[PDB]
């Protein structure tokens, strides 16, 4: 076929060196023209890539841009009658127009119906897109409202209907029974009493893991490409990568001002014995992030130089909050090896793969060079890509687990720090841990308790 050419259209110049570099066949860098022409290709429909590049585009072209440049890529020019035709349509009757119908048929149409294909996928897993800018979404409307023919009539309704769901889904069921929801000193209802050891610490664990499943589902991989959430449009490009992030840390330094507020020394080892007992049952519902949240509270600073507090542990306290820390240890290794082989659900620990992905990030250039032209590196975006999959493919499996409104509402309003900064409140943190426990020469002071209720715990064991 012979293609438009390039004083008409800029989505026709043949592949070379200079635009476009291979690895169905797979790029590896390219201009942005040549990525939105295979990314809506006449030849063969390539879902593999669509799908990659929608969530990593960001980093190499902005929304706003995109649009121009598939709809540019939509209004394929067509190209002029021939002598024989025009001097018909002159008069009034029908021209032949033997190869501009081949060209409909096996270029204009094939592209088109990629475009909106493309279009489809872009609402339907991305249209936070669309939720931030309202002109994109104004003018995506406005695109596919004036599309024009019999064989995209289906496709302008898909996306219409895609489009009103996700709209009056933003106004916003169990396959087995739940069990039963454990109390242990603090009555339903009685909310004023809610605390780590007045709680059960079966359904403390429970709901965190309900509280935390739903903050990692939420989490889209495109918030964490680019590290967009180390920028400063981290609010509106990561939302809910740091809603997550920032729950973690919250937890965690509850657990630890949990520990070195509580002076005495008796009632600081069932505090600690009591979250040591919640991280068994992290463990039992594969809530991966809830176990390291734990871990990273009794590795802290304040928390991990508390010998006198450790001496009194039980021992298969220890071996239990041992084997949770070796998840940690060579880079994560045994927590990639637990989870690669536990079945959902389950709540994935984000900490790695940031990791992983800044060095894909930091150890791969943005742009590739050939002749003197810069292509955007895009098996780069690829890479950070996969590792996000890695991650995503547990945020469709929910947890079998009923939820406390009560209890879910306690721990999302969790304040330890209260109204000071992070650093003043772990300086703060290491400074109490210090007073409840001084260093080698000096003496160890007692302090009077300041729980009334019974220390002992119910267990984790769940009655049934
Ligand atoms: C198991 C455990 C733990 C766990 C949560 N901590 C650890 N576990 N294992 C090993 C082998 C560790 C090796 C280094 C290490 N870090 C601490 C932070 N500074 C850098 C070095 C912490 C380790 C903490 C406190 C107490 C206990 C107890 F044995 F008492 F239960």
């Amino acid at each position: 076929m012979r293609l438009p050419s390039a004083d008409v259209y800029r989505f026709a110049e043949p592949d070379s060196e200079e635009n476009i570099i291979f690895e169905i066949p797979i790029i590896k860098a390219g201009t942005v023209i040549k990525l939105i022409e295979r990314l809506t290709y006449h030849m063969y429909a390539d879902p593999n890539f669509v799908r990659t590049f929608l969530t990593t585009y960001r980093s190499f072209c902005k929304p706003q841009e995109l649009l121009s440049l598939i709809i540019e890529r939509f209004e394929i020019p067509e190209p002029e009658p021939t002598e024989a035709d025009r001097i018909a349509i002159e008069n009034g009757d029908q021209p032949l127009s033997a190869e501009l119908k081949r060209f409909r048929k096996e270029y204009i149409q094939p592209v088109q119906l990629r475009v909106l294909n493309v279009c489809r996928h872009w609402v339907e897993h991305h249209f936070y897109d669309f939720e931030r800018d309202a002109y994109l979404l104004q003018r995506m409307e406005e695109f596919i409202g004036t599309v024009r023919g019999k064989a995209m009539k289906k496709w302008v309704e898909s996306i219409t209907k895609i489009i009103q769901r996700k709209k009056i889904a933003r106004d916003n069921t169990f396959q087995s029974s739940p069990p039963t929801v454990e109390w242990h000193i603090s009555r339903p209802g009685h909310i004023e009493t809610f605390d780590l050891l007045t709680l059960h610490p079966i359904e403390i664990a429970r709901q965190l893991t309900l509280l935390e499943s739903d903050l990692y589902r939420a989490v889209q991989p495109s918030e964490l490409v680019g590290s967009v959430w180390t920028k400063e449009d981290k609010e509106i490009n990561s939302p809910n990568l740091l809603k997550m992030i920032r729950h973690t840390t919250n937890l965690t330094l509850w657990f630890e001002k949990c520990i070195v507020e509580t002076e005495n020394l008796e009632e600081r080892v069932a505090v600690v014995s009591r979250i040591i007992e919640i991280l068994q049952v992290f463990q039992e519902l594969n809530n991966f992030n809830g176990v390291l949240e734990v871990v990273s509270a009794m590795n802290s600073s304040p928390v991990y130089r508390l010998d006198h507090t450790f001496e009194q542990i039980p021992s298969r306290q220890k071996k239990i909050l041992e084997e949770a820390h070796e998840l940690s240890e060579d880079h994560y290794k045994k927590y990639l090896a637990k989870l690669r082989s536990i079945n959902p659900p389950c709540v994935p620990f984000f900490g790695i793969y940031l990791t992983n992905i800044l060095k894909t990030e930091e150890g791969n250039p943005e742009v590739l060079k050939r002749h003197g032209k810069e292509l955007i590196n895009f098996s780069k975006r690829r890479k950070v890509a996969e590792i996000t999959g890695e991650i995503q493919q547990y945020q469709n499996q929910p947890y079998c687990l009923r939820v406390e409104s009560d209890i879910k509402r306690f721990f999302e309003n969790l304040n330890p720090m209260g109204n000071s900064m992070e650093k003043e409140f772990t300086d703060y943190l290491f400074n109490k841990s210090l007073e409840i426990e001084p260093r080698n020469p000096k003496p160890l002071p007692r302090f009077p308790k300041k729980y009334s209720y019974p220390l002992k715990s119910p267990g984790v064991r769940p009655s049934n």
